């Protein structure tokens, strides 16, 4: 019993983290096979960062200007290319610790683990969600860029995020491992405002199911609702619209608990309308939206 | 910027997790050098667990009854002893992945990472605190016993917890790696009630400092207080008494923020008395007490 904000074990990703230095800028790189992936802004002087022309900046860079260090051993860079907002540094040595891996571009609402790194060295691991406005709420100081977000399916690491940017509002923006930003963000030190950070309704519902399974049941009410009625309340409270697809995804949790999804919707409706009245659910005074239905089933069933 | 509930990178501990089977009971073991540590209740039939005499049960067990599997390879058990509530299984092979390590017995309020495991395989990592009533609020299903809690200082893993028990109230009890329970708990399926789960005041204050550093400042007020006045309010709200030792430990955060510890105390006092009024601090509607002052400095400074 008990339900914790839980990250994937980080070992497989720890084995991939390197330090990348171009000129005076040091950040993190991901070493998979004989390629090191890192943010292209590694080539910028903080001056350059105001209006960088990366293709022009890159012309002035040779393989030998990219200093790649795996622990205390230097890797030989034998090639470099820009793909969107990442550099791919070809090294002469395949990472011996390369796990089975995929690059995936996640959807908003999807959760992942971040391995926060500085100088290619892991400092911590935490669980994130891709927000509906394509930001993440991370913990990233200077030097953390190139830290990656991942999911693990048994022995295959799906890399979904690389850290690039802090917005002026202290929220985080980054790319997939093909170097494409999540959302409208660009790797330039300019005015970039986030859109509405709406709540991930399907994740809240998953987490209410987790609470019932772990004995927290005070919020269960005598009511039901419809998708359309619920969605009127969701709209009012800056919750994402709930779709039949979301209802379908919550099916297994509905089955295990015997609480119809639309009944749990009606409970969430009362929680929005009435608040928590100083009570808590799984040790939270607010409605948690950084657990997916898949996360709830995983943790509640104990997948390794 | 940003402040996350952050676990240590788990790789060094992943490399130590094995499966231990005695009869029909499978749980987790920690393999350090040529010793595998596991809960002694591995030898019990759930019947035995009602009133086990472990010394008597152990007489019926030989080295060959302890099945130890590291991945898909079996370890040869060449010795076994009981130390308090853990078994130490001597194996003929030193764990090649043994990190630098220590066994430490932590104090209540101290935080650590748990690597939740099933069948010797890591499923997730989360951050815990030793509660003032010597329980932890974990995520542990059947098979998770022998999962360990740890801190890392650069390259040295300090093992502080091994999971043994769920209390009827769904909170968790376990031992240090010398097999001594935290608190009054025993490895027997009997009535064991937890004492008052008081809030770790020094940790709340650390986390209020983290909030100021990350730009969450709405709760800062015009007031100060004294340790004695604050402690009267703490008592009333089931907060641990604040000592000069706690004030001393918060010194570095006080220095960096320019907020006197007793000023932050007065802010916490108003938060207790007035509540959050529907506002949040670092995305929390309650006062977080599972960050130590050391955790706040670590994450805010970026130690690896
Ligand atoms: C995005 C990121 O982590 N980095 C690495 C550090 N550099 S920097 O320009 O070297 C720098 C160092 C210290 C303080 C700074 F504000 C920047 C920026 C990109
Ligand atoms: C404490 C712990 O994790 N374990 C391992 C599992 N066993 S058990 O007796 O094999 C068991 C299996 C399934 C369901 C159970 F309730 C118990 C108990 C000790």
């Amino acid at each position: 019993s008990g339900f914790r904000k839980m990250a994937f074990p980080s070992g497989k990703v720890e084995g991939c983290m390197v330090q990348v230095t171009c000129g005076t800028t040091t950040l993190n790189g991901l070493w998979l096979d004989d390629v090191v992936y890192c943010p292209r802004h590694v080539i910028c002087t903080s001056e350059d960062m105001l209006n960088p022309n990366y293709e022009d900046l890159l012309i002035r860079k040779s393989n030998h200007n990219f200093l790649v260090q795996a622990g205390n051993v230097q890797l030989r860079v034998i090639g470099h290319s820009m793909q969107n907002c990442v550099l791919k540094l070809k090294v002469d040595t395949a990472n011996p610790k390369t796990p089975k891996y995929k690059f995936v571009r996640i959807q908003p609402g999807q959760t992942f683990s971040v391995l926060a790194c500085y100088n290619g060295s892991p400092s911590g691991v935490y669980q994130c969600a891709m927000r509906p406005n394509f930001t993440i709420k991370g913990s990233f100081l200077n030097g953390s860029c190139g830290s990656v977000g991942f999911n693990i399916d048994y022995d295959c690491v799906s890399f979904c995020y690389m850290h690039h940017m802090e917005l002026p509002t202290g929220v985080h923006a980054g790319t997939d491992l093909e170097g494409n930003f999540y959302g409208p963000f660009v790797d330039r030190q300019t005015a970039q405002a986030a859109g509405t950070d709406t709540t991930i309704t399907v994740n809240v519902l998953a987490w209410l199911y987790a609470a019932v399974i772990n004995g927290d049941r005070w919020f269960l009410n005598r009511f039901t609702t419809t998708l359309n009625d619920f969605n009127l309340v969701a709209m009012k409270y800056n919750y994402e619209p709930l779709t039949q697809d979301h209802v379908d995804i919550l099916g297994p949790l509905s089955a295990q608990t015997g609480i119809a999804v639309l009944d749990m919707c009606a409970s969430l409706k009362e929680l929005l309308q009435n608040g928590m009245n100083g009570r808590t659910i799984l040790g939270s005074a607010l409605l948690e939206d950084e657990f997916t239905p898949f996360d709830v089933v995983r943790q509640c069933s104990g997948v390794t």
